[PDB]
C-alpha cells in the first residue's frame, strides 16, 4: 500500500505532464497521496495563473464576515458577522492596518504558535466565497474554472443527466482568518490556488481516520453535537494542533505559499487560517473515485449548513433514502 502513514505528499509535474488534469490526479493516487486528505501540486516554471495581478482592486467584497470567536483558545466555534461591502483595495488597506496586520515573526512555526495562543481575542474579516476567477481566459492548464463538471461526472459514471452548474469561489483573506474544520460538500475534493499575497496553513486528518475527529468533536462541543448528528457541516468549530495531539488524532500540516496549489480528497476533514492579506481560488471536483464517498456522506438535516442549488440532485440521487430529510432542512 503506497504512504501508509498518510503523509502529505508534494508534486512537481512538468509541463507535459500539467495537460491533462484527471489523468495527473489519477497519478497522485496511485502514490498514495489521497491517504492524507490533502497534496500540495506546485506548478511547472513556465506556468502562469494569468500575466499580472495589478488589476484587481475594484473586485467588490458584497459582504465581508467579521469572524468572532467564543470558547478557549485551542477549542472554539465561530460565527460570522455581516460587515458593509467593500472593494478588494479597501479590503486589503484595511488588512495592512495596525488593527489587523501580520505581527512580526521569525517564522512560520512562531507565527502559527502566536495564531493558537491568540486568535480568540481578535475578530479577522474574511471576503470569502464569492463567485468569480482570475484564471486568464487563455491559460489551458488548471485553469479553475475549464474543469470537467461534477455533473458531467456523476452523467458519465451511473447515466443520468441532472441539473447543476459548478464555478469557482474566490477568497480573500488577512491575518488569522480562519477556515473552520470541515469535509467538503458531499464528501467531494476541492482544489485550491493560493493567486497571491502571505501564506495559507493547513490541517488535515486522513481519511481513513475522520470518525476519530468526528468523535473528539462531538465530545467538544457537546451541545452541538445534540443539536445536529453532523454538526461539522455547519463549519464553525476549531480545535488546535496541540489538543488534537493530547487525544491521540492523526493529523498533518503544511504551509501552502502563494503560485502553489492544493488538493483536498474525499473525506479529508481540513481546517487552517491565513498569515496576512492573501487571495486564493477554490472549487469542487469529482472522478471516479468519489462516487462511493457521495453515496455515504454524512447530512445535516437541522437546518443550519443550507448550500447551494447543486447539491439537490447529488443527494436525490445518491442518497434517494436521506432526500426528503435533507430537502426539509434546506426549507
Ligand atoms: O481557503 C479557505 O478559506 C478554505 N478553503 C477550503 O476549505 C478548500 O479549498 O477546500
Ligand atoms: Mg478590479
Ligand atoms: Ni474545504
Ligand atoms: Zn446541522
Amino acid at each position: 500500500a503506497q504512504n501508509p502513514n498518510c503523509n502529505i505528499m508534494i508534486f512537481h509535474p512538468t509541463k507535459e505532464e500539467f495537460n491533462d488534469f484527471d489523468k495527473y490526479i489519477a497519478y497522485m493516487e496511485s502514490q498514495g497521496a489521497h491517504r492524507a486528505g490533502l497534496a500540495k501540486i506546485i506548478p511547472p516554471k513556465e506556468w502562469k495563473a494569468r500575466e499580472t495581478y495589478d488589476n484587481i482592486s475594484e473586485i467588490l467584497i458584497a459582504t465581508p464576515l467579521q469572524q468572532v470567536a467564543s470558547g478557549r483558545a485551542g477549542v472554539f466555534t465561530q460565527y460570522h458577522k455581516k460587515k458593509k461591502a467593500m472593494t478588494v483595495g479597501e479590503y486589503r488597506h484595511l488588512a495592512n492596518s495596525k488593527k489587523y496586520q501580520t505581527p512580526p515573526h521569525q517564522n512560520f512555526e512562531d507565527l502559527e504558535r502566536k495564531y493558537w495562543k491568540n486568535r480568540i481575542y481578535n475578530s479577522p474579516i474574511y471576503g470569502a466565497d464569492i463567485s468569480g476567477s482570475l484564471f486568464d481566459e487563455n491559460t489551458k492548464q488548471w485553469n479553475l474554472g475549464h474543469l470537467g463538471t461534477i455533473q458531467d461526472l456523476l452523467e458519465k459514471e451511473c447515466g443520468v443527466v441532472i441539473e447543476g452548474v459548478n464555478t469557482p469561489y474566490l477568497y480573500f483573506g488577512m491575518w488569522k482568518t480562519t477556515f473552520a474544520w470541515h469535509t467538503e460538500d458531499m464528501d467531494l475534493y476541492s482544489i485550491n490556488y493560493l493567486h497571491l499575497g502571505e501564506p495559507k496553513t493547513w490541517y488535515v486528518v486522513p481519511p481513513e481516520h475522520g470518525q476519530r475527529l468526528e468523535r473528539l468533536a462531538r465530545e467538544l462541543f457537546p451541545g452541538s453535537s445534540r443539536g445536529c448528528g453532523a454538526f461539522l457541516r455547519h463549519k464553525v468549530a476549531l480545535i488546535s494542533p496541540t489538543v488534537l495531539k493530547e487525544n491521540g488524532i492523526p493529523f498533518n500540516r503544511i504551509t501552502q505559499e502563494a503560485g502553489e496549489f492544493m488538493v483536498t480528497f474525499p473525506y479529508g476533514y481540513h481546517a487552517g487560517f491565513n498569515h496576512g492579506f492573501n487571495c486564493a481560488e477554490a472549487i469542487n471536483f469529482a472522478t471516479p473515485r468519489w462516487i462511493d464517498y457521495g453515496k455515504m456522506a454524512s447530512q445535516c438535516s437541522c437546518g443550519e449548513a443550507r448550500v447551494t442549488f447543486s447539491m439537490d440532485a447529488f443527494v436525490r440521487i445518491l442518497q434517494p433514502e436521506r432526500y426528503d430529510l435533507w430537502k426539509r432542512g434546506q426549507d
